[PDB]
């Protein structure tokens, strides 16, 4: 087993980017401790001529996520899950009954 | 304006699983209201010679949702973000540092 080469730890975001920006292939990446916020991560990715950051959210159980999909209403989630699967199992796509 | 052909209100989900088995298509579907939650819905949709049901689930904010994808770990947040973009408005995917 080896260490992660993306745990930088507490740097600077100006730092990230200097790194990063000098990566050959976009997605090039890091995990870095947001130094704003106590006890939070955020990602820090290179991306053409730019280093994008993601803060690294957490919910109430604890897990980890960037993004995630959520519904303003039963008829947009309808919709959303006429092209991505209503399951997390199996590719299952909603069309309207006849 | 019509109104949606998949809401069906409150029926029992064997109703619903009688009518759905008799759909030509995958994906034929409908929303009804839970006898047992009350306040919730949940989706019913035909899937080969099964009628599969998905709760809808609701969170603090009050928006709706099948399914989301949460880690327990930075380490499987990072390897997930290798082949689905960090990003919901671009395609960026991770690779390793060099």
């Amino acid at each position: 087993m080896k260490p992660h080469p993306w745990f930088f730890g507490k740097i600077p975001r100006a730092k990230a980017e200097e790194m990063l920006s000098k990566q050959r292939h976009d997605g090039a990446f890091l995990i870095r401790e947001s130094e704003s916020a106590p006890g939070d991560f955020s990602l820090s990715v290179k991306f053409g001529n730019d280093v994008q950051h993601f803060k690294v959210l957490r919910d109430g159980a604890g897990k980890y996520f960037l993004w995630v999909v959520k519904f303003n209403s039963l008829n947009e989630l309808v919709d959303y899950h006429r092209s991505t699967s209503v399951s997390r199992n199996q590719q299952i796509f909603l069309r309207d009954i006849e």
